[PDB]
């Protein structure tokens, strides 16, 4: 099995929009990645003259891309790695990061956010999903967290699908055997991903808001905790409390994770109609 | 011009569900209405028995629902009226009125509405394309209420359409001059369609809570109004402040309704990308 990744011919594609650093990042057009014509994507860049190490990771993430196929995984449509600078291409996902998604559903409006709790719980699904093949595929994230996601569509109207991306100390989402061992296991990412559904619970809130960095380590090592999102319903907080037990293996699988996420969603649809 | 009415075949319909009594309503079956096979279908009938006068009224709503042609209102399939009880066809909608509709938005979770603020603009923009319609097509509704329309979908997160259906005193939602004069036009329309989308706004409140029925045209008369929902943006309250003129000629017309909405619609839109 000897890998490759999609070439696809530079000459077709042209940057448009600068969107940040991250080399760079671009939203542009390519034609016919898909007859297809001329498509949206995002293209992630490798800065001209990096070094040797550094063009050696940025192909292991084109790798790791090309294996993946899932629905809740960001696709890579082609890379353009003969010339400076090297080019991954992504599929463009128009409701840009999770974590950004989330914040402009809160503060659009103060009549209410534009994200519901039925929209939120499919957002955690969708992620469990995608955690539930990564962890089949036999790979350890290291990262969940909603600025590594993104979402397919701009308007909170539209049907919506997220998926992972992004293959600094983000001290908040760190599970204690990480801080203290460097640890990093599944169950580790349990832990994680315990901490990004409350990122989507509280519509991207910042995770221990009264605590600075420093304070961290201390308030989790004495069995200090999030607070419940406002009106978290019970069932999702039980799931979000058991991710975070501090023995890793009293934590539950991704297989129970989306288990309890369509289960709760089952409940909760049938008590609308019910009602 | 000599008017025909759908005529479906009897045999193939089937009754199901009971809905209630409006004759009564029921929910049920019908072959090839539209290949089409088994499609879901509401059923208005005839009370047997009835008056001679009540039998012309039943068929004047039908002859209203065949010319009419329009996404807003609600579509009559076909009749039965060869035999007793007389069955009005028409297309099931699974969301039920619009007013249970956003009842159950509203109830369903202290967490916050299953339908956000874009959701009720819509409702409002696709009444309004109806009240525009039937306007065009020189027709009073003369009792434009929520619970005289009705929901494509029973669930929160589908895309949804709202159709007028419905071809005691509402004293609630009575123009000044219907209640002391019994004048009926397409302005005193325009004020029911103001208290509609108060009632949309609202999720479904009863209009002027600390009124008894007695005591509405009092209050009215002297120029009390409805109170604002919460959070109610200053556009919509200004239009339906508008619709509520004391004066039938200072409301707006419903072209210029579809209009406000729309724009509304649109810059409510840019202003969440622009963040
Ligand atoms: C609508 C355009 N857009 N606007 C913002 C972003 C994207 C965006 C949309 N589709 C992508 N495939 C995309 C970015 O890829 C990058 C590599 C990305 C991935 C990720 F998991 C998390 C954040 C980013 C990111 N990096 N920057 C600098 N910005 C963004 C989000
Ligand atoms: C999901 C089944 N369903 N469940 C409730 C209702 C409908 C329903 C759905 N599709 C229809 N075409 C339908 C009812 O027609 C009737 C005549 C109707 C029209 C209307 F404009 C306002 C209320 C009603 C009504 N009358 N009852 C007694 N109930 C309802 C609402």
């Amino acid at each position: 099995s000897i890998e490759n990744l999609p070439a696809f011919p530079r000459e077709k594609l042209t940057l448009r929009l600068l969107l940040g650093s991250g080399g760079e990042v671009y939203e542009g057009t390519a034609v016919d990645i898909l007859g297809s014509g001329e498509i949206k994507v995002a293209v992630k860049t490798l800065k001209k003259g990096s070094t040797d190490q550094e063009k050696i990771e940025f192909l292991k993430e084109a790798h790791l891309m090309s294996k993946f196929n899932h629905p809740n995984i960001l696709k890579q449509l082609g890379v353009c790695l003969l010339n400076e600078p090297q080019y991954i291409i992504l599929e463009l996902m128009e409701g840009r990061d999770l974590l950004t998604y989330l914040r402009k559903a809160r503060m659009a409006t103060f009549y209410g956010p534009l994200l519901t709790l039925v929209d939120l719980v499919d957002l955690c699904v969708d992620i469990s999903k995608g955690c539930v093949y990564l962890e089949r595929m036999h790979f350890i994230h290291r990262d969940l967290a909603a600025r590594n996601c993104l979402v397919s569509v701009k308007d909170y109207t539209s049907p919506r699908i997220v998926k992972i991306g992004d293959f600094l100390l983000p001290v908040r989402w760190m599970a204690p055997e990480s801080l203290m061992d460097g640890i990093f296991t599944t169950q580790s990412d349990v832990w994680s991903f315990g901490i990004l559904i409350w990122e989507i619970l509280t519509l991207g809130h910042q995770p221990y808001p009264a605590h600075s960095n420093l304070d961290v380590l201390n308030y989790v090592q004495t069995g200090g905790r999030l607070e419940p999102p406002r009106n978290c319903p019970d069932d999702l907080w039980n799931l979000m409390t058991q991710c975070w037990a501090q023995e890793p293996d009293q934590r539950p699988t991704f297989h129970r994770i989306q288990d309890q996420l369509q289960l709760f969603r089952n409940f909760f649809l049938n008590s609308i109609y019910k009602s």
